[PDB]
C-alpha cells in the first residue's frame, strides 16, 4: 500500500533532492512551521499539477512540526474517459494564516528556480479536526 | 506513483468485494449522484481509520457523475517519531449538499453492517475549483 513520507531528525534526512527546498521552506516558515500544540489542524493545502516529480519533491520539502505534506496522490478522472493524470500533495497546516504561507512558500520557489514546474494551489479548511497531533 | 480509481461506465466495473457497498451508494445518493455542471467541485468528504481495506472497498464504493473518489491515501506521521498509519480517502463533490449527504451515506452502511468499522470522517472545502470536470 501506500505509506507517508518519513520525518526527519536531521537536515540530511530529507532526500537529496528535495533538501534545497527543505531548507528554504524552513527559513522561509520560521518559527510559523514550528508546531504549536494549541491548533488544531483544521486546515491544509492542496498542490496539483501534471508533474509527479516535482510533486514528490515539494511532498517530502514540507516536512515540519507545523507543516507537514502527504505523500503523492492524483485527482479522480473528469469524465468518463481516462484524462492525463492529475497528481496532487496534501500539505496539512495548522491554520489559516498558516496555509496561506505555505501557499507563499511554493509560489516563492517558483519564483527563484524557472525550470521547477509552475503549480496550481488552493487552501482547504476541514470541518473537523485531523489526528496530526502528537500523543 | 499513485494511479487514479479507473472509473466504470457499468455496475460489474466495480471490485467483487465492494460491489455491495457501490449499489448501495447510488441508490441512497439518488439524484445527488447527478453531474451538475452549474456547481463546481469545491467541496469534499475524507474518511480516515487505520485499516487500509475498508478505505479501499469506500474509495471504488463512491464513483458518480457528481461524486468522486480519490485513490487510497494516508495522512503524514503525527510527531518525529514513526507511528501507526493513518489511511485515508477523499471523496470529491460539487457542492456542500452532495458531501453532506455521502458523509451520512457511509453512516447508513455503518450501521447496516457490523463488519464495516466507523470511520472518522470530515467535510472538506477548497476556495478555488478544482479540475474535476470535462476539459
Amino acid at each position: 500500500y501506500q505509506q507517508p513520507p518519513v520525518p526527519y531528525r536531521q537536515i540530511d534526512d530529507c532526500p537529496a533532492k528535495a533538501r534545497p527546498q527543505h531548507i528554504f521552506y524552513r527559513r522561509f516558515l520560521g518559527k510559523d512551521g514550528r508546531r504549536d500544540p494549541k491548533c488544531q489542524w483544521k486546515f491544509a493545502v492542496i498542490f496539483w499539477g501534471n508533474d509527479p516529480y516535482g510533486l514528490k519533491k515539494l511532498s517530502q520539502a514540507f516536512q515540519f512540526g507545523g507543516v507537514k505534506a502527504g505523500p503523492v496522490s492524483c485527482l479522480p478522472h473528469p469524465g468518463p474517459d481516462q484524462s492525463p493524470i492529475t497528481y496532487c500533495v496534501y500539505v496539512y497546516c495548522q491554520n489559516k494564516d498558516t496555509s496561506k504561507k505555505v501557499q507563499m512558500a511554493r509560489l516563492a520557489w517558483e519564483a527563484s528556480h524557472p525550470l521547477a514546474g509552475n503549480l496550481q494551489s488552493s487552501i482547504v479548511k476541514f470541518k473537523k479536526p485531523l489526528p496530526l497531533t502528537q500523543p
